[PDB]
């Protein structure tokens, strides 16, 4: 879960 | 899970 | 799971 | 969970 | 949970 | 939970 | 919970 | 809870 | 667990 | 676990 | 757990 | 696990 | 747990 | 638990 | 618990 | 413990 | 613990 | 723990 | 733990 | 843990 | 862990 | 772990 | 692990 | 500690 | 600790 | 800790 | 910890 | 930890 | 951890 | 971890 | 890890 | 801390 | 901490 | 922490 | 942490 | 952490 | 972590 | 991690 | 990781 | 904090 | 924190 | 944190 | 965290 | 985290 | 994380 | 992660 | 990850 | 917080 | 938080 | 958090 | 978090 | 998180 | 996460 | 994640 | 919360 | 929360 | 949460 | 969460 | 979550 | 999650 | 998840 | 997942 990473939003970059 | 990565949204890049 | 990667949405790039 | 990281929003960067 | 990190918003940076 | 860190906002930096 | 840290706001730095 | 730390605001620094 | 993310509902977006 | 992501519901988008 | 994030509802955004 | 992604329901999109 | 974040509702943003 | 953060409502922002 | 933070409401900001 | 918050009832809102 | 939040009942909203 | 959230009952919403 | 969320009951929604 | 989510019961929705 | 999701019961939906 | 999802029971749907 | 999904029971659907 | 709440008995409701 | 909630007994409801 | 919830007994419901 | 939930006993329901 | 849920006993249901 | 769920005992159902 | 589920014992059902 | 499921014991059913 | 509850002894019931 | 519950002794029941 | 529950001793039951 | 449960001793049952 | 469960000792049963 | 379960010792049964 | 299960020791049974 | 299971030691049985 | 319990010494039993 | 339990010393038993 | 348990020392038993 | 258990030292047994 | 278990030291046994 | 187990040191046995 | 087990050191045995 | 096991170092035995 | 224990210094032993 | 234990310093032993 | 243990410093031993 | 253990510093040993 | 272990620094040994 | 282990730094040894 | 191990840095040894 | 420890500043050492 | 430790600042060392 | 450790700032060292 | 470690900032070292 | 480690920023080193 | 490591940013080094 | 490593960003190095 | 490694971004190097």
């Amino acid at each position: 879960y990473a939003w970059f």
